[PDB]
């Protein structure tokens, strides 16, 4: 079965490895170890000097955790919206009781650093890589365009989807706090999510909330544990994935960068267009040929075993995404390519 | 090897079986059928002719979704304290903005049904099976005496370790909302947390918050979807393990009890004094005898291979427990009361 959706995905064999695992109780000292390490190596992955939280929910669970606990209601905070994703930052700052000021774009762009560059804000938050319509905000630049009208603001980041799947950094890109989750880059099923903070942000902690209050987990985590019991199995996945990708890190990320650019290269080479400017490796976003609906699209790569997905909101029923994320290699790739490649020649 | 625990506990075969399938796309036809088949399994478990939602997260995640989602800030709430659970009830409650009134019982006790019978309280929180102590308190009895004088009112339970470990309902015993989770009786990881929600409560639902708003899962739950990615992969293990359980569900709930009572009746022999009035079948609390330390009781289990837990608040270090819980027949449990037997043996 051909899962080419971008999250959930294409699972790690290292993962159902540690998935088949004895049951484990979170407080013993094997837990522990596991538990300290998945921290450490998230720490590298991240590109941060500061601490990664490990949280047991989706992640949009993390998104609403790193908005909590560092911006305190009454505050100002600056929203982009150009998806699904940042759409939905927005919502959990205004249900986060935050003064919110909205800028609209349309889906498939990103915001400029010159629209971000406005005075009297608390923070900026940003989706790194917007999987709705595939498109990658370049986030050092807008970052440093806030930071200069807003020396004291903070900068928070969605990075779901940049994670283990292109470049990511905390301060060297001028981000105190990012998100993510453990079904997209990471290749392992769905149930984690992740809270990066930086040195700067560990500063600003504002903690609030109960599950979800960030300064409980952070005395907890640096032992080993967790306020609560966290989903320990799906941490061991985590861990084993990471142990073996980090150390291959930059050949990793050139593998992705590359079978996105196949695929794209593939539905290009057959007259179709991109949605984004700006493309993100995590998914590729294509318009459909005048003519043919969503579902035949569907059908077609269905017939063949794939799993595909379509657009949301104003891009329902205009576009289609496919997506290499997941656990394949060089040559699987060059196979979706050639699946594709039927696909195209069918439909059109 | 000898999981002790009451949570996380010893895997069931079919959980471990349905860890190791391929990754699902949780918008596929097939991920909606067994999400929709799951929510049917687990409407069946708490005895409702409600909704059962199911959260991406730990117990505690459930239980604060169900205090915010039927009680507005400001209300008035009964919350009893008896033990680590109930305690954590009360802070959830203080949190979500509550006027909370707070009843404390000795470790090991439980409320008295004349207790509750309080009139101005718009809603009771209640642990039936509070794990800490091994106590179990009588909802219906509790339940009832509440609703005379608060005709009006809510009853809330944490159902975490009595839901498959003892009997239990929701509109039956005078119950209208419960919250529980994966690990215990389930016998599944830990990753998932349920809101049941009588006919009751679904009229009385006071949406709020952003991750946890029970009124845009419910409307999402109904279809086979969720608000966001679920982790459903544990949801195919619960719906295996209650595809199997169901039907012989009285013989897996004597089995439990037969179980958890040959523990005190090993301890009882032995000289220890259980700690609550109350048998709860999902835990076995002893004193720990005079001059020994909890460490050597730790150890003594340790070197034969399993894993014990110790107490909690004011009984940390005063106290031990054993759980069955897990997925152990019969002749299991008769290994485990010989283990006991040694450890006995070994620390008088």
């Amino acid at each position: 079965d051909w899962l080419l959706t971008p999250g959930p995905v294409r699972l790690h064999p290292k993962a159902l490895e540690a998935l088949a695992r004895p049951q484990l109780h979170h407080r013993t000292e094997a837990a522990r170890e596991v538990f300290l390490k998945a921290r450490g190596l998230l720490r590298e992955a991240f590109r941060t000097e500061g601490e990664v939280l490990i949280l047991t929910g989706s992640g949009t669970l993390a998104m609403e955790a790193l908005v909590k606990n560092l911006f305190a209601p009454g505050e100002r905070v600056l929203v982009p919206v150009y998806g699904k994703f940042s759409e939905r930052f927005y919502e959990i700052a205004l249900e986060a009781g935050l003064v919110v000021e909205r800028l609209d774009y349309p889906y498939g762009d990103t915001p400029r650093p010159e629209d971000v560059a406005k005075e009297g804000y608390a923070g900026l938050l940003l989706v790194h890589s917007e999987t709705s319509t595939g498109a990658l905000a370049d986030l050092p630049a807008l970052a440093r365009a806030f930071k200069e009208k807003n020396p004291e603001g903070l900068v928070g980041a969605d990075m779901v989807t940049s994670l283990l799947v292109g470049e990511v950094a905390l301060e060297a890109m001028g981000v105190d706090a990012a998100a993510s989750g453990s079904q997209k880059g990471l290749m392992c099923p769905p149930g984690l999510g992740f809270v990066a903070l930086s040195p700067r942000a560990l500063e600003r902690l504002k903690p609030r909330g109960y599950y979800l209050d960030l300064a409980r987990e952070l005395k907890a985590q640096k032992e080993g544990e967790s306020a609560w019991t966290p989903a320990i199995n799906l941490v061991l996945a985590v861990a084993a994935v990471l142990e073996e990708v980090l150390p291959r890190l930059e050949e990793h990320l050139a593998l992705k960068a590359w079978q996105n650019a196949l695929l794209y290269g593939v539905g290009e080479e057959g007259g179709l267009r991109p949605v984004p400017k700006r493309f993100s490796p995590a998914v590729a976003a294509f318009y459909l040929p005048e003519g043919v609906p969503y579902a035949r699209v569907k059908e077609a790569f269905a017939q063949r075993g794939a799993v595909i997905a379509g657009g949301q909101g104003p891009l329902k029923g205009k576009v289609f995404r496919l997506s290499l994320m997941g656990a394949y290699d060089r040559y699987e790739a060059l196979g979706v390519a050639g699946m594709f490649r039927e696909v195209l020649e069918e439909i059109l």
